[PDB]
DNA sequence: ATGTGACTTATAGTCCGTGTGATTATAGTCAACAT
DNA sequence: ATGTTGACTATAATCACACGGACTATAAGTCACAT
């Protein structure tokens, strides 16, 4: 569907595994539904900047380093 | 409101201006509503990635250039 | 399958709803997985007395009270 | 160990005796292993409902009578 | 008769994830009128 | 030109649940040898 979305959803998962988190921890720490974290990674889903922020806080990661990894993923072949 | 959401909006407005675009024209170029655009720039909207993407295409700016800018703006 | 199991299964759910609990709450307080609580209610799984005991403690109900409702459900038409 | 588990077992042993059965015979009647039964009666086993059901069949006691008894036993 | 121990094998119970209908909050989109 | 106020309607986001596969702990079932 959307170019950027699958990149965002890819990076959320990448970080989540890097930090040895599971989906449902992240769902807690991000103060969003269990199934939403799944749905974001699983398919992609069209999240909101506010929701993205919540997830970033949950990944225990800064806006900045998130976007830095986002850029790197976009740039790949 | 949100810090990120504010910086996003600021960035959208910044790029629109360094390109000498009007809102009217930013909305024409991305096929969204001008009041919608207005709203974002006065930070009254919490856009989705999809929408953000349409706005980048309307600004004629790559995802990467946008985020490069968004990062810099984020750091005061 | 087993006669007693689906009865035990039924009564666990009945109580759980009577107390306005959700599976999530229950598996919570029973310190079992929410998958297992679901599994039990769903497909009448074959639990252990120890696990049943945990569920009773989770339902905030006593041995006695449970077995009294168990007897009732068995007796029904 | 568990409180319930001990009284299940106690009950199983109680009924086997009130009937005049040996373990050997409770095992035969319920098509289970004798050491299996001995284990339960010394309370070294944590039955599943299914197993309990087989032991009730062997004792020839309905679920209801078993639980009526277990309750009474439970209340000291 | 019953009670051990110790040793496989079935399965109970765990852990992480997928996929889904139904409801609620809210973004997406477009009016009217402002300046 | 841009701002703001309601609106309607799509959909983001929530909530309670089912379902699967893979792995770990342990109950199920059977030996040998006590007594």
């Amino acid at each position: 569907e959307s170019f950027l979305l699958s990149k965002v959803s890819f990076v959320i998962k990448k970080i989540r595994l890097e930090k040895g988190m599971t989906q449902e921890d992240l769902a807690y720490k991000s103060n969003l539904d269990r199934t939403y974290i799944s749905g974001i990674e699983r398919n992609s889903r069209n999240l909101t900047i506010k929701s993205l922020e919540l997830i970033m806080k949950g990944l225990e990661v800064s806006d900045v380093v998130f976007f830095e990894m986002l850029i790197k993923e976009i740039l790949k072949h």
